[PDB]
């Protein structure tokens, strides 16, 4: 038993880290057939970053303004366009390690592994979520370009790739056609994120974790009604469980016995009483970056 | 910014993952050079774990007895061997995807990525430390013989085999050459572990994290001595912090300003007053996961 924040395998996507530069700015690209996909502000300096015309900054580069490096070896651009706030460098080159891959606009409350790479090369994996507000809390430390996915099968659903830090010191990004997450735009400027709200589904789906792994201390006496529960819930920023939700949380409810509104109950005393120093899971606090799915895959 | 738990990447590792039967039994191997690894108990049934000879049981085993299957592909064993509790399967084939490699034994409170397996092939990636008491705290489900592995250049250092859950849930294993941590044997009996105490090391590294990443609040008026930190340590069940681990929190003492011993000081108020209900880097708890190395990695 035990559980662990999991990440995915990452092989099939350090295979695909490629280096961009252009100009005095490098950052990471993602190799797939023949096209390397980039954050569009590798065109721009830290001046321009301040207010940039895109159009206007992308006008003064060709396609040799672009220096792809793949490992040590090194691609030959044969074509460049804008799409949204990516780039995309047509290489001479199909990627010989393309996995087979599909581009995903993830929602709300889902979750993904990152590769966190610097100067095209790997450097750490980890599992996060996009939170409701359309941030990642992440560590981005020269790692813009990097990329979010998940894997299903042989198949890597690219859902993410970095762009920027807030002033508020999370970050954020774009999915693989260059729309960003939320409300943010590639510009160095005061931009604010909405309220961080608790992804609920993910908390309950949390807790039968817990209870299928021996951790039972916080099951209550209690039921409860979900529209008695929301009220509870958007008083502590908590999502508001739909009927959908209450559906996916389905095999976690057959698995351990309990119903998903009496979980939802005990979530209710807990959010009102606190932990009392008691731990789950090994954690002081309620964990939403696990989904249904995760649990399920991973118990 | 940001402080995120890191996995290394899996890729050097996922193509050296194989599947190991032999009778009932199918378990994860690791395929270096012409050498296949796993753990020796796959020649066990659950009925033999009670109480195995597991020389008197090898001797019932040919070379082909063993099958080791690599993907879809299947590997010739020409040889078999125990070496302390692992078996050494030598086959005909030297895996093409050997990386560059070392077998080390770690040290308790040193950290390690697993790749997670199942039936041969990659199922997740997750970082965890060698605890105190030898065991690690992971997610092991048909697990066994999933490796840790640090990974320096390009060279990958393999340091752990999962071999078994204890009966209180928390999971034992070996280095490559067989050899368990802890007092574990590979029999399917009581086991005591002894108190899992905290690696203050780590703590106070990942307290160094936190202010490089602007969480300051638990800085204190204060300052003491290792003596006197140790007494209230030994108290709390921390490991006594030695003038070794001084030094190596050095250059995290650099970049902050803060020297060790006043760090030293806030962390024993904070183990004597609590945490008030606040967090440190979004957790409830205080982290001893994180070597001195990782965070200076890391950030």
């Amino acid at each position: 038993s035990g559980f662990r924040k999991m990440a995915f395998p990452s092989g099939k996507v350090e295979g695909c880290m490629v280096q961009v530069t252009c100009g005095t700015t490098t950052l990471n690209g993602l190799w797939l057939d023949d096209v390397v996909y980039c954050p569009r502000h590798v065109i721009c300096t830290s001046e321009d970053m301040l207010n940039p015309n895109y159009e206007d900054l992308l006008i003064r580069k060709s396609n040799h303004n672009f220096l792809v490096q793949a490992g040590n070896v090194q691609l030959r651009v044969i074509g460049h366009s804008m799409q949204n706030c990516v780039l995309k460098l047509k290489v001479d080159t199909a990627n010989p390690k393309t996995p087979k891959y599909k581009f995903v606009r993830i929602q709300p409350g889902q979750t993904f592994s990152v590769l966190a790479c610097y100067n095209g090369s790997p450097s750490g994996v980890y599992q996060c979520a996009m939170r409701p507000n359309f941030t990642i809390k992440g560590s981005f430390l020269g790692s813009c370009g990097s990329v979010g996915f998940n894997i299903d099968y042989d198949c890597v659903s690219f859902c993410y790739m970095h762009h920027m830090e807030l002033p508020t010191g999370v970050h954020a990004g774009t999915d693989l056609e260059g729309n960003f997450y939320g409300p943010f735009v590639d510009r160095q400027t005061a931009q604010a994120a909405g309220t961080d709200t608790t992804i609920t589904v993910n908390v309950l789906a949390w807790l039968y974790a817990a209870v299928i792994n021996g951790d039972r201390w916080f099951l209550n006496r209690f039921t409860t009604t979900l529209n008695d529960f929301n009220l509870v819930a958007m008083k502590y920023n908590y999502e508001p469980l739909t009927q959908d939700h209450v559906d996916i949380l389905g095999p976690l409810s057959a698995q351990t016995g309990i119903a998903v509104l009496d979980m939802c109950a005990s979530l209710k005393e807990l959010l009102q009483n606190g932990m009392n120093g008691r731990t789950i899971l090994g954690s002081a606090l309620l964990e939403d970056e696990f989904t249904p799915f995760d649990v399920v895959r991973q118990c």
